[PDB]
């Protein structure tokens, strides 16, 4: 009945008022030109600011770290006061938010990274897999991603470097801490899945080694920022942008146990990507509660009744609503009461201004 649900939490220094947590979503509203963080979207964030923890959307460290058009941005002076509007007022509503740290690797196109061809672990494109791009028009422009080139360790030391910075810039920002997306097939995941990456050097061929990469970032971000500042983004089982791993159950067992030795202040589990809902085991679930043992988070198809009882049955400490927390600014207290829950419009999900952005209404009988 969401009792446990509506309990606070303790997430490093900070206290959060429920286990609730808005998931990391991309709405492609940043300002143009620049990719700038701005008041629509300070306000959308403010309006949900209900929940215990905000993730932001993926923010990209770089500007070949972008995958996607109109994604803000987390580099640059402007754009770090723009996000700093964003955490002014969600802060002045009382709620922590976390900046998630972006880099697509290979999930893009030369179109949004000024022409240049993306880097991953490998040569391998992400296959059937699509991302948009601006075209002349206010409209999402889907296109078919690129091959990428392999990083070289040159690569690898930048964009650790550019990670290590937009920490910092997130702190300047406002931010409380930093989520490192490493998660729905976006560049370290290219690292982490074996069937993804095929290097033949340090950063590949072994588990320890297509886990370097991500403990190298980690071990930047905590000294950067600390590690009761730095959360991570995992996705297991789902496939949905092209990476696949042959040993999920180990590889990702062993990586919730290399981020609680780090001791970073939570890991965050996508369980569901869009439709890609594979099946999920407890079994599984209950091997990360004893690998990592911070605080736990999930998202992915969860309803204030299979939300109560992963956190009753000690799998998870918080929980992410992501499509609802879209169309119900207030959706905390609507889990909380049963009150009916707005559908989302998926059209206009990405791109455009604050139709379908804030103006969902709060729940009024
Ligand atoms: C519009 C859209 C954009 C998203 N963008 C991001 C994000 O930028 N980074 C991330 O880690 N996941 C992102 N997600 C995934 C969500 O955080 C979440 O894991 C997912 O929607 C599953 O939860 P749900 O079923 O409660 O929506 C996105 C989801 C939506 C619906
Ligand atoms: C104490 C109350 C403070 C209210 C501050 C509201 C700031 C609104 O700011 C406005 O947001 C609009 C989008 O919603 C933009 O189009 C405008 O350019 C921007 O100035
Ligand atoms: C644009 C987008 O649909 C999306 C989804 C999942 C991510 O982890 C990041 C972005």
């Amino acid at each position: 009945m969401t009792q446990s649900l509506f309990q606070p939490i303790t997430l490093g220094a900070l206290t959060l008022k429920n286990r609730i947590v808005m998931p990391p979503m991309t709405r492609s509203r940043a300002s143009q030109p620049g990719d700038v963080a701005n008041h629509m979207m300070a306000i959308y964030y403010a309006q949900r600011a209900s929940a215990g923890l905000i993730v932001s959307e993926g923010t990209q460290i770089s500007p070949t770290a972008k995958g996607y058009a109109w994604t803000p941005g987390i580099y640059t002076p402007e754009q770090i006061a723009g996000w700093r509007i964003v955490t002014e007022a969600v802060h002045a509503k009382g709620c922590a938010i976390f900046a998630q740290l972006w880099h697509v690797g290979r999930v893009t196109h030369p179109d949004n990274i000024d022409g240049q061809q993306p880097i991953s672990s490998s040569t391998l494109k992400a296959e059937n897999v699509k991302v948009f791009v601006d075209n002349g028009s206010d409209e999402p422009g889907f296109v078919d991603v690129a091959v990428p080139r392999a990083m070289t360790k040159a690569d690898i030391a930048q964009v650790i470097a550019d990670y290590r910075q937009a920490a910092l810039n997130a702190m300047e920002a406002g931010f409380d801490g930093i989520e490192l997306h490493a998660a729905n097939g976006y560049l370290i995941n290219q690292f982490i899945d074996s069937e993804a990456n095929n290097r033949s050097d340090e950063y590949g061929g072994s588990l320890e080694n297509r886990l370097r990469f991500l403990d190298e970032v980690v071990a930047a971000l905590v000294d950067a920022i600390g590690a009761e500042r730095v959360g991570v983004r995992l996705a297991p089982l789902t496939t949905l942008n092209g990476t696949v791993d042959a040993d999920p159950i180990l590889t990702y067992t062993a990586a919730a146990a290399l981020l609680n030795k780090h001791r970073i202040v939570y890991l965050h589990i996508a369980e569901v990507d869009w439709d890609d809902a594979p099946d999920t085991p407890v079994s599984f679930k209950r091997a990360l509660r004893e690998a990592y043992q911070g605080v736990l988070i999930y998202a992915g198809r969860y309803n204030a009744e299979k939300a109560e009882q992963a956190i009753n049955d000690g799998l998870a400490d918080m929980i992410g609503f992501g499509r609802p927390f879209i169309a119900n600014p207030d959706l905390p207290e609507r889990l909380r009461h049963g009150y009916p829950l707005a559908e989302h419009v998926p059209a206009t999900l990405f791109g455009g201004g604050e139709k379908g952005l804030t103006d969902y209404p709060t729940y009024q009988a």
